[PDB]
């Protein structure tokens, strides 16, 4: 092939060596280029290069602030060279040039916009200081969205937070806030929308670092009754200014208010006398034993204990000691000790509806686990009461209609049991160890319920052909029993429901391979279903079985990159609930002038240090080896200088 | 919105140069002024 230039045109010969001056440095050069009287020298000072950096782009670029100025004085072409000094960060050349088609910035690129994209504390200070305002965030859809993407990006500069504002705290988290739920509405711009609200996490962490005593600690953690501020903070889902050791070891302070052998005694012993400590309450809220329950550990050791003696009776209620069949009978001596712990258990659930109204109530997985087995519990009291006075006569269980009530009545209490045991692992959040795999073990489940929608189809699909094979053949002669739950498996795939039911037993192994004959002699038919039948289980559990395990196993490392953050949330937010009364109660016995000014202090310290801090890692992070050299070139020269 | 300056003041118009003066080192300069 043969090459030639497209769409370029040379500029000139003496302009060279009047760039190569203004590159290199030579000051008495580029005076005299631009020293012309009454005539020009046919050079054009504002000339382009093949680069495409104009004579002041030259000189901003290699530092040179003297040949700026030359250039300045001789009035030069300006107008784009402030926002290309702003972008270098050179701090010397933005003064000069404030004191005073075609551009490589977007046209709704204000100088204040790109200086806090930059993220340099001098720069903004310096234009902030004569007048700016930033325009706020509400066709062409290309431009309008960049627009508010710059905005934004420029809005949340730790900079600007800490240099304009009445309360950084607050500007952080509602702008990390709206940050998150402006990354679901504009689902294309979604990855840098996510970061620009990861940055706004941690500047009130780090800003909350700077703390010194005890006493500004508090102070801070209760502005505007008792942790006032940090019952906001988990509203706002900060997971990292909770997770903050300073303020664990507050939180740990008030909640504690030995060994590994002497603990777990201590907690037994301390368990087995609940109801004594529990009675001192309602007889005489002192503080012989009335304010040990006040104590949130305490509390906290009595209604577990509470609750595990609600389980224990829990297991004596199938025990056979404790009445014949027969029909609507009365409750039984458990169940009368039962009911109390029912009752305060939708008591307390009543009480916490006044607080809710289904927003963020009900998302919460241990409180839509909790109005299921209420349910259960509320319609196993309506079927007894339902069948007790419509019903008697102690006939033989062997004929009763297997739609009785007491059956139903029966069925729905054990279905609410396993809900109730279920719950003890919500208690998992108290220990160091078992904590961390809870919270872990949740994570990587929300993987498991995309992948079942694949299993679904492929079931209903092979369900689908087997019925749709094998229904011809259906046959209930001479047998007492009918379906696969029965000694003799028959019937396998003769309706949808028991092949639907076939199909899921054949994961486990549980179905035979002499259910896929039929009482006649077409081998045709039964090698079909045979080899559907093999071709499902081929599907389900060699090459869907195994793509489970291989996407588990390659989601549980970022889980585990930050899981003591999370563990701490939820063990802070477990902790918070004991605080307070309104709940010191076991479930079966449940039946400003200065302080601104004094905060406005606090706040001015914080952020003094915290822009020390950052200006003093920003300056020195082999940077700081760099500056030696200018200024000991710097030095020699002037000495030079003064000598000559 | 409008961006200010909140709780901070100036520091000098003289004092520039002086301090720029060891930012960049000049021992004539650097002596004269404290002397
Ligand atoms: C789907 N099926 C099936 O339902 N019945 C039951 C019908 C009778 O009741 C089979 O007997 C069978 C089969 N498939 C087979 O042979 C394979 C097996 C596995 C293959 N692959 N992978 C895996 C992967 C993981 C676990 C197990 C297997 C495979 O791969 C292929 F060659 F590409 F097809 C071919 N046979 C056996 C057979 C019968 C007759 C002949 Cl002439 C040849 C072979």
């Amino acid at each position: 092939p043969l090459r030639i230039v497209r769409a370029e045109s040379e500029l000139s010969t003496q302009e060279k060596s009047y760039l190569s001056a203004v590159e290199k440095g030579d000051y008495a050069s580029v005076k005299l280029a631009l020293e012309e009287a009454e005539i020009y020298f046919k050079i054009n000072i504002n000339c382009i290069d093949p680069l495409g950096r104009t004579a002041l782009l030259i000189a901003i670029e290699n530092e040179n602030l003297e040949i700026i100025e030359l250039l300045l004085s001789f009035n030069v072409y300006v107008g784009d060279a402030l926002l290309h000094a702003i972008r270098k960060e050179v701090v010397g050349a933005v003064e000069l040039l404030l004191n005073h088609q075609f551009s490589d910035f977007t046209p709704d690129i204000t100088p204040i916009i790109l200086a806090a994209h930059t993220n340099n504390y001098e720069i903004i200070k310096m234009l902030v200081q004569k007048g700016v305002s930033v325009p706020q965030p509400h066709v062409d859809s290309l431009r309008h969205s960049r627009s508010r993407l710059n905005i934004y990006k420029a809005l949340a500069s730790p900079s600007l937070i800490a240099l304009s504002s009445e309360d950084p705290f607050l500007t952080a988290f509602q702008l990390s806030w709206e940050l998150q739920e402006l990354s679901k509405v504009e689902n294309e711009f979604k990855a840098e929308y996510e970061e620009l609200s990861h940055q706004c996490k941690h500047f009130a962490k780090d800003l909350l670092d700077q703390t010194r005593s005890s006493r500004e600690l508090e102070l801070i953690l209760n502005f505007r009754n008792e942790l006032a501020r940090l019952k906001l903070a988990i509203k706002y889902r900060q997971k990292e200014f909770v997770a903050q050791p300073n303020c664990q070891q507050l939180l740990a302070s008030r909640w504690y208010d030995r060994h590994w052998a002497g603990k777990l005694i201590t907690c037994v012993f301390i368990g087995l006398m609940f109801p004594l400590l529990s009675l001192c309450y309602l007889v005489a809220p002192k503080s012989r034993y009335g304010l040990f329950i006040r104590k949130p550990f305490i509390k906290f050791i009595c209604h577990t204990a509470s609750y595990l003696t609600f389980l224990f009776l829990l297991l004596l209620a199938s025990q056979h000691i404790v009445n014949p069949d027969r029909q609507g009978p009365k409750p039984t001596t458990v169940e009368w000790m039962i009911l109390p712990w029912v009752l305060g258990f939708i008591w307390t659930e009543i009480k916490q509806m006044w607080d809710g109204g289904f927003q963020d109530y009900i998302h919460d997985w241990w409180n839509l686990m909790d109005f299921v087995m209420n349910s259960l519990y509320l319609a196993t009291i309506s079927l007894k009461i339902v069948a007790y006075v419509k019903y008697s006569g102690c006939k033989p269980r062997d004929t009763w209609e297997m739609w009785h009530p007491t059956l139903v009545a029966e069925a729905v209490f054990a279905i609410a049991n396993i809900f109730s045991s279920l719950r003890l692992i919500s208690l998992f959040t108290a220990n160091s160890h078992l904590g961390p795999l809870q919270i872990s073990l949740g994570r990587m489940l929300l993987d498991i319920l995309k992948f079942l929608f694949i299993y679904c189809l492929v079931l209903l699909a092979f369900a689908n052909g087997l019925n749709q094979l094998y229904f011809y053949y259906e046959n209930s002669e001479g047998m007492t029993c009918k379906g696969i739950r029965c000694e003799r498996q028959n019937n396998a795939f003769s309706t949808l429901f028991e092949t639907l039911q076939s199909l899921f037993w054949s994961i486990f192994g549980l179905i035979s391979l002499y259910v896929t004959n039929v009482k006649a002699d077409h081998k045709f038919t039964e090698f079909v279903g045979a080899t559907m039948f093999g071709t499902y289980n081929v599907i389900s559990l060699v090459v869907l079985l195994n793509m489970l395990i291989a996407m588990m196993n390659n989601s549980y490392q970022h889980i585990a990159d930050h899981a003591d953050i999370e563990w701490k949330f939820a063990r802070t937010k477990l902790w918070m609930s004991y605080f307070e009364e309104g709940g010191t109660l076991p479930p079966p016995f449940n039946i400003n002038v200065r302080l601104n000014h004094q905060y406005q202090e606090v706040l001015r310290n914080l952020v003094k240090r915290y822009v020390a801090a950052m200006i003093r890692d920003a300056k020195t992070e082999t940077e700081e080896n760099f500056k030696e050299l200018k200024q000991d070139i710097s030095s020699f020269r002037y000495e030079v200088i003064g000598m000559m």
